[PDB]
């Protein structure tokens, strides 16, 4: 019944769509260590975002699925009589989904603790981590995107999926020929507008561009709004992230009683302080809980910052440098050959960073059998399921298919590269696949993956729900 299977694969892997590309394909049983099929298993490829599966496994054999994350406000010494403190500090020890909320909960601490008013400047202190915001080769024109944002130990996290080191931009038309209305959400008095859109008659075309121009805090609006259009929401990155974290800190502080006077910037605790009065702390959910938005919806500030704090538990040290190092170290430690591996981040971003398919299936059967297991298999996205938290980038894939419901697996896309790589359960034994695809011309080749990991749930017994 094994010559179908390869048959098949080799077929799949005849369409078109892969016009001069590279595709590592590698299927082994996790049972029996069987490989059932293998083409240019050991080919140097760009991984993207298939590179969290490096992260993820290396975050909890380093910092384990207990682990949780502090933030904390900071003054010399507590307030007294006239209810006075000096300087004050907010201070970020690399906690990925810190609210606005979890801001304002803090700052009403900081009201019951004694404080009505900051008589000094209020300090943003990010220093956990080194100020390295982006990787070396990063590109320059993605700066402006969610998955590009700034790398911080401090920094603001939106929505419920917690996207770091960004603002939500809204804009709302007027009437034809007025300017249109431009929010920048969280950013506002913060980031810099430039609003040159406006609002065409209804039913025209909408030419909107939302941008900020490389190296500026600006958020630049240009183009037109046809009257009648739904409004248009967009998130943009910010410049330094901590420094919109003091300034939504301030306004919390400001909203809770507390009446700031001096002004906002980084910098870290003075050193000269010995016994500073923390008035105020936060305690972010274990890292088994952080895994899930983090792996389901591929974000990518989460990925770098468990990079750095790895370097803080292995080496005292909040760096890529020595972060990337802890990360092929407890990867060794887990009994992965990384020979085949270059790790130059750990969300996948860069173009600098490179897997062989074998390697990326070392790592499936070695954080299968690991004491963490079914905190990193739960964390996986699930092929077909509707629900964004359980389905993430696969919820729109594989459905009515043999694979739904039933195919664990990490995706990531660039251009240029696309892979899918996870688990296959079933009666005739437990799977484990990796698909990277390196070269093509077209759109990525989402339908070939999907075909083979349908062919591979058929292969382990399985049939399409009806
Ligand atoms: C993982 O792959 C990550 N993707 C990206 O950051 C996309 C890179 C775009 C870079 C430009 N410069 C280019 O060259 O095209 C996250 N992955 C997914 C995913 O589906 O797995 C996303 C939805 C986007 S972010
Ligand atoms: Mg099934």
């Amino acid at each position: 019944r094994l010559t179908e299977l390869r048959e098949d694969i080799d077929a799949i892997l005849e369409d078109p769509a892969l016009e001069g590309a590279v595709s590592g394909v590698v299927v082994v049983d996790t049972a029996t260590g069987e490989e059932l099929y293998s083409r240019d298993g050991g080919e140097q490829l760009l991984p993207a975002s298939n590179m969290k599966l490096f992260t993820a496994a290396a975050a909890l054999e380093v910092l384990g699925a207990d682990h949780s994350f502090g933030t904390e406000v900071a003054a010399e010494s507590a307030p007294g009589r006239r209810g006075e403190v000096q300087d004050l500090y907010l201070v970020g020890r690399g906690d990925p989904t810190l609210s606005a909320e979890d801001l304002d909960a803090m700052a009403a601490e900081v009201a019951a603790s004694g404080v009505r008013t900051v008589r000094g400047d209020l300090y943003a202190d990010d220093t956990w981590f080194d100020s390295e915001r982006l990787v070396d080769d990063w590109w320059p024109e993605d700066e402006p995107y969610a998955y590009s944002a700034q790398i911080s130990a401090l920094t603001v996290a939106h929505g419920e999926r917690f996207d770091t080191g960004v603002t939500e931009v809204s804009v709302t038309p007027a009437a034809e020929g007025e300017p249109a209305d431009v929010d920048l959400g969280a950013a506002e008095g913060y980031a810099e507008l430039d609003n040159r859109a406006v609002t065409g008659a209804a039913g025209s075309a909408n030419t909107l561009v939302i941008d900020r121009p490389v190296g500026t805090n600006t958020i630049a609006v240009t183009g037109s709004l046809p009257a009648d259009a739904a409004p248009v929401t967009a998130l943009r990155t910010v410049d330094e992230p901590a420094a919109l974290a003091g300034h939504l800190f301030e306004e919390a502080l400001e909203s809770n009683g507390v009446t700031v006077k001096g002004d906002v910037g980084l910098g870290g605790v003075p050193a000269d302080w010995q016994d500073a009065e923390v008035l105020a702390d936060h305690t972010s959910a274990e890292l088994s809980e952080i895994l899930v938005p983090f792996m389901k919806f591929s974000n990518n500030g989460h990925a770098e910052m468990l990079v750095k704090s790895i370097g803080q538990e292995t080496a005292g040290a909040g760096t890529w440098d020595a972060g990337l190092v802890g990360v092929e170290e407890a990867l060794s430690g887990l009994g992965v050959d990384t020979a085949g591996l270059v790790l130059n981040d750990g969300s996948g971003l860069s173009r600098g960073n490179l897997v062989t398919a074998d390697t990326v299936v070392d790592l499936l059967g070695q954080a299968g059998s690991a004491p963490w297991a079914q905190t990193w298999s739960a964390s996986l996205p699930v092929a077909g399921e509707s629900d964004p938290f359980v389905g993430g980038t696969l919820a729109n894939r594989m459905r009515g298919t043999a694979a739904e419901g039933v195919v664990e697996a990490k995706t990531g896309t660039m251009s240029g590269v696309s892979a899918l790589s996870g688990y296959v359960p079933g009666p005739e034994g437990e799977l484990a696949f990796s698909i990277v695809n390196n070269g093509h011309s077209g759109p990525a080749p989402l339908a070939v993956q999907d075909a083979i990991a349908v062919r591979l749930a058929e292969y382990a017994g399985h049939q399409a729900p009806e």
